[PDB]
């Protein structure tokens, strides 16, 4: 009986630290998840804003709320968890991103590796996606309340395609959680034949 169990007790501790490290990681991928869809509803009313803005005291007053989410989409991109930001990679010392758009992050993604060698990218360099999407939405409020109806039409395109970045990377999100949920369901079963 002490020979099977010593094997016994050796799978159940690699289950064990594997169920934590899962649990770790899909806090981390949730509150990414969020603030992805945090920044996908701020552009989509940023658009929405832009078309009523293009369709004299009014054009400032869409230009003010513009200016809202921008302030919204900068805290956004400057979320924390465990010790590092989610968009600033291997670096917190400071905000990773300022109300211009300058990225201050480190230049290096932070990788996490669960205890049976399964690899994914936990914090992240952010300036490709998140930088444009700031300096476009900084743009369009001063276009706005500058009264500048020219700008318009190429920021409302500069936003359609940084959203479609938030879009793809929102995808490439949903499915690292969607391996995490497998990986939970596997170790469960296995859980169960072992006791
Ligand atoms: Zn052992
Ligand atoms: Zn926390
Ligand atoms: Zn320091
Ligand atoms: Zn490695
Ligand atoms: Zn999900
Ligand atoms: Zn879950």
């Amino acid at each position: 009986a002490a020979s099977k169990s010593f094997a016994i007790q050796h799978s159940l501790a690699n289950m064990e630290q594997m169920q934590k490290d899962i649990a770790d990681s899909k806090n981390v991928l949730t509150q990414t998840e969020n603030t992805l869809q945090g920044v996908l509803k701020s552009l989509t009313r940023a658009d929405q804003l832009t078309v009523q803005a293009l369709n004299e005291k009014e054009l400032q007053a869409i230009g003010v709320e513009i200016d809202q989410i921008l302030k919204q989409v900068v805290y956004l991109a400057n979320t924390k968890e465990q010790g590092r930001y989610i968009f600033g990679g291997d670096s917190a010392e400071n905000l990773p991103f300022t109300e211009d758009g300058t990225y201050q992050g480190g230049k290096n993604d932070v990788n996490w590796k669960l205890n049976d060698g399964y690899e994914f990218k936990a914090f992240r360099n952010g300036e490709a996606l998140l930088s444009p999407v700031i300096k476009t939405l900084k743009q369009m409020s001063e276009a706005m309340q500058n009264g500048d109806q020219k700008a318009l039409k190429p920021l409302l395109e500069e936003n359609k395609q940084n959203l479609d970045g938030i879009i793809n990377r929102t995808t490439e999100v949903g499915s690292t959680m969607n391996t995490m949920e497998t990986f939970k369901t596997i170790l469960s079963e296995q859980n169960v034949a072992l006791q």
